[PDB]
Formats: C-alpha cells, sequence, structure tokens
C-alpha cells in the first residue's frame, strides 16, 4: 500500500478475453465494442441497458483457426460504431479475420440493412493498432488491408494510400483520428525514413486529408492526392533534448479559451531510460505545419535541404481544390514524393505538461476536463492520465511570469495519484462525465467508476488545501470540502480557501489551525 486505492463507485466486469474498446461515449451513456457483443452501459451505476450480440459463423471461426489463427483471436471483436444521417447505425466487426460491415435500424430495434466486406474499413485483429473517424458521412479508416498485417492504409470512398510505399506509411500503429476544418487529422507512430541510416527510430506523425478529395487523374484516381505528414515533436528543450518518440494516446479537441487543443500521451523508445510524457499540440499549430517546406526525397547523399520553394507544384499540394481530378499527373506524383513536411509541430508551451522517467510505470491513456473555474477565477484544464500499472493522475498547469528572471517557468500541479485497477490491469481508455462526476476507468475486461473530483470524500481542511484541485475550496463557515461546479453557493464564496499557486505544505498553512 505505497500509494492508496481509489474509492471505486462502480464496475461493469467481463471476462479478460473481451477486450473492451470504446465506441461512442456521451454524459450518461457509453458503447462498449467487445467480444461478440456491443453494450450500451449507463454511467451513473454503470449498469447494462441495451445489448447488441454479433457471433462469427462456424464457418468463419474455423477457417479462422484454418488461417492459423488462436481461438481467443477467432471471434467478432465489435470495433466501429457510427450514427449515419439516416438515422442508420454503422457496425462493424473483425469477425475472426474476416471483417465485416453492417446496416441497422423499453424498445430496442435490430434489423440488419445491410452487410458487405468491411476489407480497409475494419481491422482483422482485437489489437489496437487502428482508428477511424466518421465525417460527413463518410467512414475515414486506418487499418490493414491484409489478413497478415503487411499492408497498412488509409481509406475513404475507394481512395487510399499508396499500398507497399513506405514514404507514405512505414509499418504505423495508429492511436486516433480526428475530424477538423474540411480536413481530417490520423495520429499515429511509424518506423522513420528521414534518418540519415534509415535506422528502425520510431517517430510520432499528424497526417491530414481532405474530406473533398475525388482523387486525380487517370491511374491516381483510387488514391489520396491531399495526404500529408508532419512529426510530432514532443520533447524537453535544452542542448542535448530529451525526446519522447512514441505516441500512445490522444485526447478529442479541447477547448482551452481561444486556442483548440489536443492533448497527447508519449512514451520514450526502447534503448532510452523508460519515460513517458504527456504534451498538448495547438490545433493552428498542426495545420500551420503544412503550409511550410517539403522534406526531399531521401537521396543517396540523405544530406539533403528541404524542396527548393520554386519547385512545388503550381497549387500548393494539400490545398483543398474542388475537383482534385483536374490536378495534374506532375502535382499529383509530387506530392506522393514529398509526403513529409519539413518542419515539426511543436508541443504548447515547448516542453512536456508532465514527464515520468526512471520509473516502473508508463503511461497509457488521457483525458481532459477544460476549463474549471479555480476559486481565484482563472480557468485551468484538468488532465487525467492512466498508466499501465492501473494508477490515474490528475494535475494541472501553472505558468509563471518574471518569478525570478524573465524566463517564464512552467510547473506541474500534481493534484493526486491513485491505484485504480489491480496492480497489474493496464489502463486502456479514460472517458470523462463532468454532470455525474465520474472517471470511467477502461480495462481490456472492465469498466470502473471513480469520483472525477473527490471534493466529498475528502473530510479534513488540510487535506482539502493539499488537494490543490482547482475545483475544490474550503468552507470556513462549514467545515466542508465543498465543489465548485456542482455545489450551489448561494450565501457566496468569501468564506472559502483555496491555494493553487503553492507548495502543498505552504496550501494546508493558509488551513486554520
Ligand atoms: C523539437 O523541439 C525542440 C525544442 O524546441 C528543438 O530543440 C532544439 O534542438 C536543437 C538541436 O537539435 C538545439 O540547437 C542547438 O542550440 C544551441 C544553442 O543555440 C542558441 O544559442 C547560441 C549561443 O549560445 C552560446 O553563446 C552565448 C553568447 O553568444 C553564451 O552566452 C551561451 O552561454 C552559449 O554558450 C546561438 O549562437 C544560437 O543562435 C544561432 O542559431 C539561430 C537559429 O539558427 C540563429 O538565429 C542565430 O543567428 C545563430 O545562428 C542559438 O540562439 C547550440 O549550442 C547548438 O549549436 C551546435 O549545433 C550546431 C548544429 O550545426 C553547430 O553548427 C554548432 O556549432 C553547435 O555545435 C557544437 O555544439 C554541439 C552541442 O553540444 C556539440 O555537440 C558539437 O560537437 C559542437 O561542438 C563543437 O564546438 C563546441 C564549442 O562551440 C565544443 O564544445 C565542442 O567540443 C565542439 O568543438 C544548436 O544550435 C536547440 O537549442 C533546441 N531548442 C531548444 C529551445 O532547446 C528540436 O530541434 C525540435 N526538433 C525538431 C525535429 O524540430
Ligand atoms: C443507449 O441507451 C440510451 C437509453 O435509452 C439511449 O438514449 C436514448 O436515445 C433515444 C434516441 O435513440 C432517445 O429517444 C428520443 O427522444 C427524443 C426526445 O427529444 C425523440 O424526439 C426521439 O424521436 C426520434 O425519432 C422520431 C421518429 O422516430 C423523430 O420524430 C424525432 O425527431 C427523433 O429523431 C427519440 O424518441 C431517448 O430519450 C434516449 N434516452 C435517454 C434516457 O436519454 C441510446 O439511444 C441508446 N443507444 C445508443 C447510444 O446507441
Ligand atoms: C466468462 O468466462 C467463464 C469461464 O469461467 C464462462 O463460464 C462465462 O460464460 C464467460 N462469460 C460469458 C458472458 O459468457
Ligand atoms: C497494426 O497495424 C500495423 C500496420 O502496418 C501492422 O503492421 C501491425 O501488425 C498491426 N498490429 C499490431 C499489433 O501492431
Amino acid at each position: 500500500l505505497q500509494t492508496k486505492q481509489d474509492k471505486v463507485l462502480a464496475h461493469f466486469i467481463g471476462n479478460s478475453t473481451d477486450y473492451f474498446k470504446i465506441l461512442d461515449h456521451n454524459d450518461e451513456f457509453v458503447l462498449v465494442g467487445a467480444k461478440d457483443v456491443i453494450y450500451n452501459v449507463s454511467l451513473n451505476g454503470l449498469k447494462e441497458i441495451a445489448r447488441l450480440e454479433w457471433h462469427s459463423t462456424d464457418a468463419d471461426r474455423e477457417l479462422c483457426a484454418l488461417k492459423g489463427k488462436h481461438e481467443w483471436d477467432c471471434h467478432n471483436y465489435l470495433r466501429v460504431y457510427a450514427l449515419r444521417p439516416n438515422g442508420e447505425v454503422l457496425l462493424c466487426g473483425t469477425n475472426s479475420y474476416k471483417p465485416r460491415c453492417r446496416h441497422y435500424t423499453h424498445a430496442m430495434r435490430y434489423e440488419v440493412s445491410r452487410d458487405v466486406e468491411a476489407q480497409g474499413l475494419c481491422p482483422y485483429s482485437p489489437a489496437h493498432n487502428s482508428t477511424y473517424a466518421f465525417a460527413d458521412g463518410h467512414l475515414y479508416s486506418a487499418t490493414v488491408a491484409d489478413f497478415s498485417g503487411g499492408d497498412p492504409l488509409i481509406y475513404r470512398e475507394n481512395l487510399r494510400t499508396e499500398q507497399y510505399d513506405l514514404k507514405q506509411l512505414n509499418q504505423p500503429d495508429f492511436v486516433g483520428a480526428i475530424e477538423r476544418n474540411g480536413y481530417v487529422l490520423f495520429f499515429f507512430r511509424e518506423l522513420s525514413m528521414e534518418v540519415m541510416n534509415f535506422g528502425k527510430a520510431v517517430y510520432s506523425r499528424v497526417a491530414r486529408v481532405c474530406k473533398n478529395d475525388r482523387g486525380g487523374p487517370y491511374s491516381h484516381g483510387k488514391s489520396w492526392t491531399s495526404f500529408l505528414k508532419a512529426r510530432l515533436n514532443c520533447s524537453v528543450p535544452g542542448e542535448f533534448p530529451f525526446y519522447f518518440d512514441e505516441i500512445q494516446a490522444i485526447s478529442p479537441i479541447v477547448e482551452s479559451g481561444s486556442k483548440s487543443l489536443i492533448y497527447a500521451v508519449f512514451t520514450t523508445s526502447v534503448n532510452a531510460i523508460p519515460g513517458s510524457a504527456v504534451c498538448a499540440f495547438n490545433v493552428d499549430d498542426i495545420l500551420a505545419a503544412f503550409d511550410g517546406e517539403f522534406k526531399s526525397q531521401k537521396d543517396s547523399q540523405s544530406h539533403w535541404l528541404p524542396v527548393e520553394r520554386e519547385q512545388v507544384p503550381k497549387p500548393r499540394p494539400g490545398q483543398c481544390v474542388e475537383d482534385s481530378r483536374t490536378l495534374t499527373s506532375i502535382a499529383v506524383n509530387f506530392i506522393k514524393n514529398h509526403p513529409l513536411m519539413e518542419e515539426a509541430v511543436p508541443a504548447v508551451h515547448g516542453r512536456p505538461l508532465l514527464t515520468k522517467v526512471n520509473l516502473h510505470h508508463r503511461l497509457t491513456a488521457i483525458a481532459v476536463h477544460p476549463q474549471v473555474k479555480s476559486l481565484s477565477g482563472a480557468y485551468y484544464d484538468v488532465i487525467y492520465s492512466g498508466t499501465d500499472d492501473g494508477k490515474v493522475t490528475k494535475f494541472i498547469n501553472i505558468l509563471s511570469t518574471h518569478p525570478n528572471s524573465t524566463v517564464d517557468r512552467l510547473k506541474t500541479v500534481v493534484i493526486s495519484e491513485m491505484q485504480v485497477l489491480p496492480l497489474g490491469t493496464p489502463i486502456r481508455e479514460l472517458v470523462i462525465s463532468t454532470s455525474k462526476n465520474s472517471l470511467v476507468v477502461v480495462s481490456d475486461g472492465s469498466l470502473v467508476s471513480v469520483p472525477l473530483h473527490h471534493c466529498s470524500h475528502i473530510v479534513d481542511c488540510l487535506g482539502c488545501l493539499s488537494l490543490q484541485d482547482p475545483i475544490c475550496a474550503w468552507d470556513l463557515q462549514t467545515h466542508e470540502c465543498k465543489n465548485l461546479a456542482t455545489s450551489q453557493h448561494k450565501f457566496g464564496t468569501k468564506t472559502y480557501l483555496q491555494s493553487l499557486n503553492s507548495t502543498k505544505k505552504a496550501a494546508a498553512l493558509l488551513c486554520p489551525h
């Protein structure tokens, strides 16, 4: 008991073989894609509401086992859900390495409207290496097209990345896909070509495609004409920067004031000492990287600089043209030859928001409660991160202006680090329901509900101030640590105490004797 165990509110337990995956969630209900089943689960008590079962035919499982896969692989793990603009429901599952998609239509309705192949639209294995995004009525999938797992692609409406071309994709493991401003952004880690000796170094990338892409002319009609990617830069600055090059998870786009943010979790490679980090990226900075120079093709010398400014095609590559079929073969071949941008995307504040180095666990999940108003009146993003150990870490960031020198100092206020899952089980995903004050930890075979904020669970004044949660404040009128977002303060907060910009011992000093 070196770390305290968190107060588990509710639990939804399945077998370890289930390999749960969250498909859709809001503040009240969440969908869980599992082995042969997808679950509609209410968030107040983690109680099941609606169940849809879908099993592989014995013909499908037999051929799957004949294909050389084990029993746990020869099932139907549901991995793709989308609410179509017709009110229909789209469901796709692995189906024992024979992926298929279906359309569906108090009261539970389960009528199979359609059933068709899902090659390139759905993964073959429950492995969490692939992602998707349903944007403007189409499915933008990033997965493998083959049974062996050696043909990665990004696909949508018969438009795919170049097959067996390592310049666009080099053994990628996808971690997420976000729609934004007429683009679809993909986040993944892959092998690096830009290194001089082509060494097996993993780099983290953000890639984008135009949604209005209609392909190129002639043989380019089945390939993207707007595929670009840039490296993500999550590193500790210095004379010798310390990089976290393997992205592991991302959060949805967070709205923090006038800025749109994406929080991501990075780990170090196997050689550098084991390390984890949380970096945030500005969406305006991500989109700006695709306005820069193009990294030239890895020529034999490999010391080549970015492409000459006069060598880029007449319209800029990656710019969403109305009809991309009118583009020339020279312009389409160019963006196929130079899909990698020269400059990398810088992280917000130019450094990780949290680092974890030389520890017996790595960060795995991420979730954000944005713009929590502190007692003082400032707004902070409360960031949640999970580990392969089963722990959850709350923290906020405070940036100091001229505290000692003109250089700004960014500090990390760790709110709590508690054990949530059994000490062995890793944390796959994190879902936040602010209205129910619930953080839902997701493992392979369980959902666990723990309080999003422990204001109502602490009774001591010293603990209410030492917690340094921007949402918990201590009322002196009534000895009760109150939640500023949920609890009602009709008599005002003038008698409240909170200290976020101090030491955890300096905060408890403000608390009365
Ligand atoms: C992801 O994001 C991260 C975070 O943002 C990025 O991280 C960056 O990483 C790069 C490298 O990848 C770093 O570049 C190095 O920067 C430092 C510092 O440069 C600044 O400061 C210089 C002056 O500092 C010195 O002088 C002042 C007084 O003048 C003194 O007070 C101070 O104490 C200090 O002593 C400036 O000169 C420099 O400005 C220059 O560059 C500007 C930008 O181009 C330009 O605007 C200026 O006009 C000017 O041209 C800047 O302000 C540098 O130390 C370092 O320089 C080394 O590397 C280059 C590479 O070609 C080389 O040409 C240099 O000669 C130098 O190489 C020596 O140092 C190496 C470092 O140890 C050493 O390994 C070498 O062997 C070599 O050493 C030889 O000479 C030295 C004596 O000089 C001797 O000790 C050796 O034994 C040997 O004889 C780099 O420029 C960035 O700092 C870093 N950024 C941050 C914010 O941390 C990362 O790039 C991003 N990744 C991606 C993919 O995007
Ligand atoms: C998982 O479980 C929850 C719990 O039931 C479930 O949430 C429910 O969603 C349905 C919609 O699918 C909600 O029912 C709607 O209520 C609105 C009232 O505003 C009605 O207008 C809706 O009618 C629709 O269809 C009509 C024609 O058929 C149209 O005229 C109309 O415009 C609507 O389009 C519909 O009755 C229901 O309120 C919630 N339940 C709760 C408690 O909120 C969820 O759908 C389940 N499945 C998932 C998430 O896939
Ligand atoms: C979970 O595994 C057990 C094996 O001990 C099995 O009996 C049970 O049926 C499984 N769960 C479901 C929902 O089938
Ligand atoms: C995930 O997809 C990549 C894409 O190339 C593939 O190489 C890999 O085998 C798949 N599975 C895992 C576990 O990475």
